[PDB]
């Protein structure tokens, strides 16, 4: 869970708390997208969003439904010795804090909502662009009428509509009247704690920003009912939501190695040093994006940004030595200290001073057919690189790797600008 809160801490009681969810299913990315997207360009100024951008990561990671089956069947009975019952536990415990009022899930599912037959695409049992709830009350709440609520959130998004097709409508499950399988989802559990709870839709027939750009708006609607007061960073419009989806200033940096961009990378990165003895669900990763991880394929090690491959790490596995704290080098004629893990950028030329205990190896650049080279003492330029080592699709990043005998000891990268 990640919190989107006001900057004083005192205004967190000053309105409601929302819990809002989504990826309990791993291939449907404009519920996982939206959440990011939320955490990373929403500011929330009293009251509380708390978010879970995605509940079923694993799943996410290989872009599948549910790798250890559906998630969200998994809220009445379940054994305990499922392998999801761990994470359920932790969901159940959120939902029902004292401090949450209301919860919004997010999913992405085919065709369009209608409340008669249409045709095979729009019909009363898909799920594409509705907004559901279990029944249209829930006592106790803080907010008991789920159907008002729900109504003036879809009158929100249907004022933003793309295309007439659509267009919203409300979807009361009635769950506790015989839906067996709505009766075991996350949103019936979280009535039943007496918060007032909702599921947005966005149908799969549309591309991901439009998706997303659904449950942005349903999002912004509820807010707007529950009275928690909101800003965002930039215009919701499906271009706009495309933009930072695909935004070139998102990275990652794994583990002590330096931040890399998402976008644009290289499909394929070789010969790529990783913590020896370490699984890699355990290597840390960061990032300014909430959905990016690590997942092995075979041998490879795959860099996922929600269901989108960055790129496939071809890895070497070794001992990460955290000695070496920083490396004098000269960039543009200019000697500093520069940090390992460090991006620095360079116009001109750089070179390594030489090190007594560390060899340097440039990625990219050689001076002999040396399979353990030390290439500290070199001046070095755009035009001295071998392109196809680039960690980038344009060829202006590449990588500086420094070793302490059999051991890592850290990467620095050079951008040419
Ligand atoms: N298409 C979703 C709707 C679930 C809606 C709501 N009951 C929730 O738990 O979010 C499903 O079949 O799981
Ligand atoms: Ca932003
Ligand atoms: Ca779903
Ligand atoms: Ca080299």
């Amino acid at each position: 869970m990640i919190e989107k809160a006001p900057t004083n801490v005192e205004d967190r009681d000053k309105a409601p708390h929302l819990l809002l969810l989504a990826g309990i299913q791993g291939d449907e990315p404009g519920g996982f997208n939206a959440t990011n997207l939320f955490l990373m360009h929403y500011s929330v100024l009293k009251g509380l969003v708390e978010v879970v951008p995605v509940l079923n990561k694993p799943s996410m990671l290989r872009n599948h439904r549910g790798l250890y089956g559906d998630m969200n069947r998994k809220f009445a009975a379940l054994d305990k010795n499922d392998p999801e019952y761990p994470t359920i536990q932790e969901i159940k415990s959120l939902i029902a804090k004292p401090s949450i009022d209301a919860v919004l899930h997010l999913h992405d599912g085919g065709g369009y909502y209608r409340p008669v037959y249409v045709d095979a695409m729009l019909n009363p049992k898909r799920w594409g662009n509705c907004f559901i709830i279990d029944q249209d009350e829930v006592k106790g709440a803080k907010f008991p009428n789920l159907l008002a609520f729900a109504n003036n959130t879809i009158e929100s998004i249907n004022a933003h509509l793309l295309h007439p097709i659509e267009e919203y409508h409300l979807k009361n499950t009635r769950t506790a009247q015989g839906d067996t399988e709505m009766q075991k989802a996350l949103t019936f559990y979280a009535i039943n704690q007496k918060k007032s709870a909702f599921a947005n839709e966005a149908s799969k027939e549309l591309p991901l920003a439009s998706r997303v750009f659904y449950h942005l708006q349903a999002i912004e609607g509820l807010l707007n009912q529950l009275n928690i007061p909101f800003k965002r960073d930039f215009d919701l419009n499906p271009n706009s939501v495309h933009a930072l989806i695909n935004d070139k200033n998102l990275w990652a940096k794994i583990s002590s190695l330096p931040k890399m961009p998402l976008f644009n990378l290289r499909p394929k990165l070789n010969h790529f040093p990783l913590p020896h003895n370490t699984k890699i669900p355990q290597i840390p990763i960061e990032s300014n994006a909430y959905i990016v991880g690590l997942v092995k394929n075979k041998q490879e090690v795959f860099l996922k940004y929600g269901n989108k491959l960055m790129t496939r790490l071809s890895p070497f596995y070794i001992e990460f030595d955290p000695s070496l704290e920083e490396v004098k080098m000269q960039i543009d004629n200019k000697d500093q200290m520069v940090k390992i893990g460090s991006v620095v950028e360079v116009k001109e030329s750089f070179y390594i001073h030489a090190m007594d205990n560390i060899r340097a190896n440039v990625i990219g650049f050689s001076v002999s057919n040396e399979n353990k080279p030390n290439e500290a003492g070199y001046t070095i330029k755009f035009k001295d690189f071998q392109k196809r080592f680039s960690l980038d699709k344009q060829e202006r990043i590449y990588r500086i790797e420094f070793y302490k005998n059999n051991a890592f000891s850290g990467m620095i990268l050079v951008k040419f600008v």
